[PDB]
């Protein structure tokens, strides 16, 4: 609205684009996401649910304006995601205080949500945002359900779930885990775990890597809607070959995250007791704002 004016276009994504905004009543610095309604009923109260989300790892939405075909929402504004962060690493790399630091983190607030039956669904390094002080946020919460954006925004395959390639329709927190896991060996590694590039070849990607799974580590596979008995079958490869720096903790947290059934991956309050966070620690980051 006119109380607001747009600064810089920050980012664009699903049905919605994001501005840097400045309250021109108080002069507040935000994040304005603008979503073009053509409004649901239903959204606009699960919306003004995740205002009442309050943990110091999750960017608050600060207001919610209804405006006639468009929904405007207001939010706490940061100047960096993970991954800008991540490709002015690329060359020396993330150090592991640092790394260790940021998935305590990121675990602290997932444990909040959680808590709260509030699932994020679409984990990835965008949606993670980081400040001078060392903290790091999660993001742009994705409702379980406006007009899409014809200049349009692929990368949110990297970090799918396999229940949810395999066709689950009723999601758990595990969906979460599993995306902090691979976004925990990009950055030990600096590359992306399972780059895949169509539905089959994040699942193959994933087979090719933790191997093909069956009625053996995850009881139900076979009857999961988009599987398929003509499947390949992978060996599963060594993990010390997955994220080859990382020590036996590291290792052993990321392969808990990573476990093929939902009902065995760890849960982000469990997560926060691995003795991997033993000697965490809070460092600064080197951030060129
Ligand atoms: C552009 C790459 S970057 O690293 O330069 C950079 C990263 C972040 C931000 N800021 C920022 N501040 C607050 C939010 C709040 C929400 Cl909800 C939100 O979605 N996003 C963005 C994340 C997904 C697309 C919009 C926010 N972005 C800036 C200025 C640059």
């Amino acid at each position: 609205m006119e109380n607001f004016q747009k600064v810089e276009k920050i980012g664009e994504g699903t049905y919605g684009v994001v501005y840097k905004a400045r309250n021109k009543l108080t002069g507040e610095v935000v994040a304005l996401k603008k979503i073009r309604l053509d409004v649901p009923s239903t959204a606009i109260r699960e919306i003004s649910l995740l205002k009442e989300l309050n943990h110091p790892n999750i960017v608050k939405l600060l207001d919610v304006i209804h405006t006639e075909n468009k929904l405007y929402l207001v939010f706490e504004f940061l100047h960096q995601d993970l991954k800008k962060f991540m490709d002015a690493s690329a060359l020396t790399g993330i150090p592991l205080p640092l790394i260790k630091s940021y998935l305590f983190q990121l675990l602290q607030g997932l444990a909040f949500c959680h808590s709260h039956r509030v699932l994020h669904r679409d984990l990835k390094p965008q949606n993670l945002l980081i400040n001078t002080e060392g903290a790091i946020k999660l993001a742009d919460f994705g409702l379980a359900r406006g007009v899409p954006v014809r200049t349009y925004t692929v990368v949110t395959l990297w970090y799918r779930a396999p229940e949810i390639l395999l066709g689950c329709k009723y999601y758990s927190t595990a969906v979460d885990i599993w995306s902090l896991g691979c976004i925990f060996a990009e950055m030990v590694t600096r590359r992306a775990l399972f780059p895949g590039d169509s539905e089959i070849d994040q699942l193959f990607r994933i087979f090719r890597t933790l191997g093909t799974p069956d009625e053996v580590v995850w009881p139900g596979v076979t009857s999961m809607p988009d599987y398929k008995p003509s499947f390949p079958k992978w060996a599963r490869q060594d993990f010390s070959k997955v994220v080859p720096p990382l020590d036996e903790d590291g290792r052993s947290l990321l392969s808990q995250m990573l476990h093929y059934d939902p009902n065995k991956r760890i849960s982000a309050k469990a997560a926060l007791a691995h003795p991997f966070f033993q000697d965490v620690t809070k460092p600064v980051p080197h951030l060129r704002l």
